């Protein structure tokens, strides 16, 4: 159903966000 | 420094978005 | 500019983020 | 109820990240 949509894209979206904070940590170490 | 700071407030902010979408994922089985 | 990259894809996100908020409540008013 | 109480919660995330991105922006430009 249409939450079920959301709810996938909404986890998609926060792992997007933890690969743009690796990515941040990755440059803020060197 | 202030780089790795601000990593550490986007994971914890990634991690209160994957709590989220495991809750909308619950009430679209529900 | 690899900091203002990054900071342009979490702007780019946090809206992602909003249009998903935003049609959550148009499914909860439904 | 619950869906809309959801969706503040997520609109809050996103203009937490907002603020951040914003400060990742400008700790690049300074």
């Amino acid at each position: 159903g249409k939450l079920e949509a959301l709810a996938q894209k909404l986890e998609a979206l926060a792992k997007k966000l933890e690969a743009l904070a690796w990515k941040l940590e990755a440059l803020a170490q060197g």
